């Protein structure tokens, strides 16, 4: 009896399959000759793009230990050499074949394939990730069409990153919208440059909810009146959160596109364009291209003739060449059997942590939770040890499932709430999935047992990645003492971060919002920093058609769109000009005074420790025992 079966071997299987390497544990991989989208945008030399994704969060701890040097984002091109990389390691085990069916009984399954062949197992492992109809399409672009208009009717990292590639041709770009959320992939605190994914301080959370909202969502939600930002210059971006009903903030759930603004695009790649640009690295600054009317938002029920091709807004009906409207990804499931009989169905809310469906045996699912920001390599390798141990060990698979159905209720109730189920139901802040599984597994690490404020810098701020829990226990990855050495040598310990929570500690949720907007350039959608770079993109612009060989005509002017530019930013026209010069900005000040206080005291113990001094050592002593640390999905009553 084959004792473990992964179906499916892209990216999200690496850690799971080399952990059962590790334990010696019989496996056999079914994977499809196909392969994935990777291989279809290899073939077709349309790799040409980045990640969203930082690499601390993109790449697993095995190979970070030996490659993490500093903090950037990885090309997509990069990527799909790493899946290649791991791919050949593990051939020798995969069998080349497409599983079409799977029969579910009390302890095993039996697999059929397109072959003919049947397989049985005891425990099958599911990787075939998601179906997408964008994907196709990025497959078939024409990058060189140039001087149209374009209209799409959905928003997404797939649509922005088609945007950047339209932008540079002189395409006019119009968004029928119902408001999309967009997030700055790289920030700079006190100047120095951040990925956002390291900003979050997921732990937090367990000091307070409320505490942790206030941290986090003055960017999501419209709770500042500060002209700078881009959800009061273009109120048409907002969308209707309604549905949330959870506590629990960034609620499960919400889905944000990542972008370089041009400030950080600048910093890093002014010096090197045309190279940097045929790597991948391609501007997709949306809040430029609303500063310049390049995109324009229109409202969701704005008319439009697809007989004729035409949109009509602004009184101007505008001739448009072609409409895109991105679908809804869908897991790439095979037909699945309950006792072998009864066709299962997927519902994310219906699974344990998105691996374990509770109406099947000894089935495991691998890859279907996304990260709310950073990399699918924090969910993939922390689902794998999940996996893993349930897979060889029989007492932590009885300690999860005697009690799954209770379990599954309570991380409903504190994830959605009353909310009914969504369709993006499987998207999870990264530092609040990763620490859920430790703490089920048993690797997490405890506040109480903090002693210096270093060690309440590293369990608080220090990013919950995933090989931040492989330093020490039953996973521990050899190296990952000197990763985390390197990550807080390279980010202050995190200290910034830190003192963020510290100075809203005693705000509500109002003042927190307009202190995360009182700095000289706050992090996320801060529209005083494009008028700056009109230039540069102009230089850009150029660079672009370079490395894509094409010729185009900046000459003839379009009036017309400049007409429906106007009509669309009238709102940003009477905001913008309220925009005002300060003397101080309180959170750039907060934040230095802050550091100066945390690494005075860094190697300080915690018992040991004007009045901002006191209160602030009083919130940290207050960290030890913090009063919101209660998963109820965690136990096994
Ligand atoms: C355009 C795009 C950009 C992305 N950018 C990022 C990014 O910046 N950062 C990030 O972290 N993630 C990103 N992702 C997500 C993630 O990195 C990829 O989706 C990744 O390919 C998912 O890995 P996977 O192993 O789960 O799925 P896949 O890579 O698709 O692997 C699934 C494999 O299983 C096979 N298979 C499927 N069904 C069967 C079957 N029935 N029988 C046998 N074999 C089967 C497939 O052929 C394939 O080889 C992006 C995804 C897309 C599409
Ligand atoms: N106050 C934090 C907010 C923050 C930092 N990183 C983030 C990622 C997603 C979301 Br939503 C919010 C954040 C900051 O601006 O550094």
């Amino acid at each position: 009896m084959l004792e473990v079966c992964i179906i499916g071997f892209g990216f999200s299987a690496i850690p799971l399959v080399r952990e059962l390497a590790r334990t010696q544990t019989e496996f056999q991989i079914i994977s499809a000759e196909s392969g994935s989208v990777w291989d279809r945008l290899s073939e077709s030399g349309r790799l040409d793009f980045s990640l969203v994704s930082s690499f601390q969060t993109s790449f697993y701890s095995f190979d970070l230990v030996r490659d993490y040097e500093k903090d950037y984002y990885p090309t997509a091109k990069q990527f799909y050499e790493m899946h290649e990389r791991w791919r050949s390691v593990y051939e020798e085990k995969i069998i080349r074949d497409f599983v079409t069916k799977i029969e579910n009984f009390k302890d095993y399954s039996l697999i059929s394939t397109r072959s003919g062949k049947t397989y049985e197992a005891k425990h099958v492992v599911l990787a075939t990730g998601f179906d997408r109809l964008m994907n196709t399409f990025l497959s078939n672009f024409d990058n060189h069409v140039s001087n149209k208009t374009f209209v799409f009717d959905t928003m997404g990292d797939s649509a922005n990153l088609l945007i950047a590639k339209l932008i540079p041709n002189n395409n006019k770009i119009i968004l029928r919208t119902n408001g999309f959320t967009a997030l700055d992939q790289e920030v700079q605190v006190l100047g120095k440059p951040f990925t956002l994914d390291q900003l979050e301080s997921p732990n937090f959370r367990y000091v307070s909810s409320e505490l942790y909202d206030r941290l986090m969502m003055s960017p999501v939600y419209p709770r500042t009146v500060n002209p700078a930002v881009s959800y009061n210059q273009f109120p048409l971006i907002r969308r209707d959160f309604s549905w949330v009903d959870s506590k629990s903030s960034p609620p499960n759930g919400l889905i944000a596109i990542k972008y370089w603004p041009i400030d950080q695009y600048y910093y890093h790649f002014n010096d090197d364009l045309e190279n940097y640009i045929s790597k991948g690295y391609l501007l997709n600054d949306i809040a430029m291209w609303l500063h310049t009317g390049k995109v324009i938002l229109v409202p969701s029920d704005t008319p439009i003739n697809f007989d004729k091709k035409t949109i009509t807004y602004a009184g101007i009906e505008r001739s448009f060449h072609q409409y895109v409207k991105g679908d809804a990804e869908q897991p790439r499931l095979p037909t699945i059997l309950i006792n072998g009989e009864t066709p299962f169905e997927y519902l994310y809310r219906d699974t344990f942590m998105g691996v374990i469906p509770q109406r099947l045996n000894n089935i495991y699912f691998l890859g279907y939770t996304r990260p709310f920001t950073g990399g699918l390599a924090n969910i993939t390798e922390m689902q794998s040890l999940f996996i893993h141990k349930l897979i060889t060990q029989p007492q932590f698979h009885q300690k999860i499932h005697q009690n799954l159905s209770k379990r599954i209720t309570a991380y409903n109730q504190h994830y959605y709430g009353a909310a009914k189920p969504r369709k993006h139901d499987h998207t999870v802040p990264f530092g609040f999935y990763t620490e859920d599984i430790a703490r089920l597994i048993g690797i997490h690490y405890q506040p109480n047992e903090c002693r210096s404020v270093r060690d309440l810098l590293f369990y608080y701020a220090f990013p919950n990645n995933a090989f931040k829990y492989r330093l020490k226990g039953e996973y521990a990855v050899d190296g990952v003492d000197e990763l985390i050495q390197k990550v807080n040598d390279k980010h202050d310990h995190y200290a910034q971060v830190f003192v963020q929570a510290l100075s809203i500690r005693n705000m509500n949720s109002d003042e927190a919002a307009e202190w995360d907007h009182s700095a000289r350039r706050f992090s996320f959608n801060d529209m005083r920093h494009k008028e700056g770079y009109r230039a540069f993109l102009d230089t850009y612009l150029k660079a672009y058609r370079q490395v894509e060989n094409i010729s185009v005509d900046d000459t003839v002017v379009d009036e017309e769109w400049n007409f429906m530019v106007k009509e669309a930013c009238q709102v940003r026209d009477k905001v913008a000009p309220n925009i005002e010069e300060k003397t101080h900005y309180s959170k750039d000040e907060d934040v230095n005074k802050g550091i100066r206080l945390i690494l005075s005291i860094l190697d300080s113990d915690i018992s040991s420790l004007c009045k901002f001094e006191a209160q602030s050592i009083e919130f940290i002593r207050r960290l030890l025992q913090p009063k919101n640390y209660e998963l109820l999905f965690i136990r096994e009553s």
